[PDB]
């Protein structure tokens, strides 16, 4: 399979032809607020620089695959486990987030995967209700060099070449996503690629991380994908709601 | 396991002594309104006389089996099918419903028992989250007698012995039901007997359903438990929160 390019997704996934699927539109408008809705706690995402972590160009994105050990609660009984973090992207001058807010695509969008502690893989917890939670944040042009970003896009010229792995130190992990975790948006959606499971949590910072102009192009213009093709505008339409309230954590 | 009885229940099953066990006391100034809760959906629960459903003393309540095709949905996507319902009652001017509001205990409680779609069986379901879903309503006094009720209630006669079951017509299983499906609280917790499993989805209506004093008495008085003793009290004390917010679905 590939971005803008068969074979169609049904053709591969069923689950890529469902009603609920990822990424969409927020409307913060129509988004309903909900004060059960608790700030997000991680536990064991400040990773020492040993072991060493895999960074890999799967053709598709740039992801990191996370050690054991990274707990995310949703809320009170709602406990996952951290797998993996990869990133979404545009091209020069053109915006490459999954996610938009009110029709604004941003520059780019990392998501940090989880799995259910009621699951021990992720096999078993697809299209399951609640199986598998995403933690979703934008990343937009700011003045500053972010330094948490700059660990992995200085590696990213080691996997430029389309399935290439590097290892890399590891990092505080939760310096790569927003400091408020008590503002944001959350609905049940999909993945984003085949098989295009549903019942995933999706939450979606309200803030968001800055990167310098130069971080960004070297987040879109470094990494290749399938054929002769730089690995650009990695991101999927954006699906309908169809009849989905998104909640909110603030008024 | 008995109903006031011994053993402790944690020692027949320590998941009985999890962090986020049923039933719980409902403070309906301290429940969080979202919005995003819509009405419930619950298609075939109108069931001709034939075939004949499976009414059961099973010595902790009265169980009656459902047929496939009730097909229920806590949102869009988030559906269920019915499997069974039961009862818990008290005795002799006092009540027994498990769920509680600001500490007030109802005459009796309905446990309407399902199973998410996303699961082939009840045992992949069992402890993970929203595996199951109950829909409870409150029992209260009235002055008439309620003719779905009487459906069940004249049919305790047969079975007052323990593990003693009969066959009953087909009944409108919706009937037994509060009048608002869009009046409810609801939040995350256990079976109320071991196993005590966690993730089931508690939907307890705001809305009580009313039986006469007669049908009360029939249903509190009629059955015989464990040993030589009558089959009453068959509730479980109310369990902490522990930092759970129970939404409503109306301010
Ligand atoms: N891009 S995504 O929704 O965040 C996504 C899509 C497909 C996956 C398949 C397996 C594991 C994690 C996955 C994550
Ligand atoms: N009272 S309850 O929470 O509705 C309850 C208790 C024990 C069960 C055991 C097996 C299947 C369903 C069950 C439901
Ligand atoms: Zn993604
Ligand atoms: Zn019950």
């Amino acid at each position: 399979w590939r971005y803008g390019g068969d074979p169609p997704w049904p053709r591969v996934s069923p689950a890529c032809a469902g009603r609920f699927q990822s990424p969409v539109d927020i409307r913060p408008q129509l988004a309903a607020f909900s004060p059960a809705l608790r700030p997000l706690e991680l536990l064991g995402f400040q990773l020492p620089p040993l072991p060493e972590l895999r960074l890999r160009n799967n053709g598709h994105s740039v992801q990191l695959t996370l050690p054991p050990g990274l707990e995310m609660a949703l809320g009170p009984g709602r406990e996952y486990r951290a797998l993996q973090l990869h990133l979404h992207w545009g091209a020069a001058g053109r915006p490459g987030s999954e996610h938009t807010v009110e029709g604004h695509r941003f520059p780019a969008e990392i998501h940090v995967v989880h799995l259910s502690t009621a699951f021990a893989r992720v096999d078993e917890a697809l299209g399951r209700p609640g199986g598998l939670a995403v933690l979703a944040a934008f990343l937009e042009e700011g003045p500053e060099e972010n330094s948490a970003y700059e660990q992995l896009l200085s590696r990213l010229e080691e996997i430029a070449e389309e399935g290439s792995e590097t290892q890399v130190p590891g990092l505080d992990i939760s310096a790569l996503l927003p400091s408020d975790f008590s503002r944001y948006f959350q609905y049940e959606g999909s993945l984003t690629t085949p098989p295009c499971a549903q019942g995933v949590i999706w939450t979606v910072f309200q803030q968001t991380v800055m990167l310098s102009a130069k971080q960004l192009h070297t987040l879109s213009d470094t990494l290749w994908g399938p054929g002769d093709s730089r690995l650009q505008l990695n991101f999927r339409a954006t699906q309908p709601l169809n009849g989905r309230v998104i909640e909110a954590s603030f008024p």
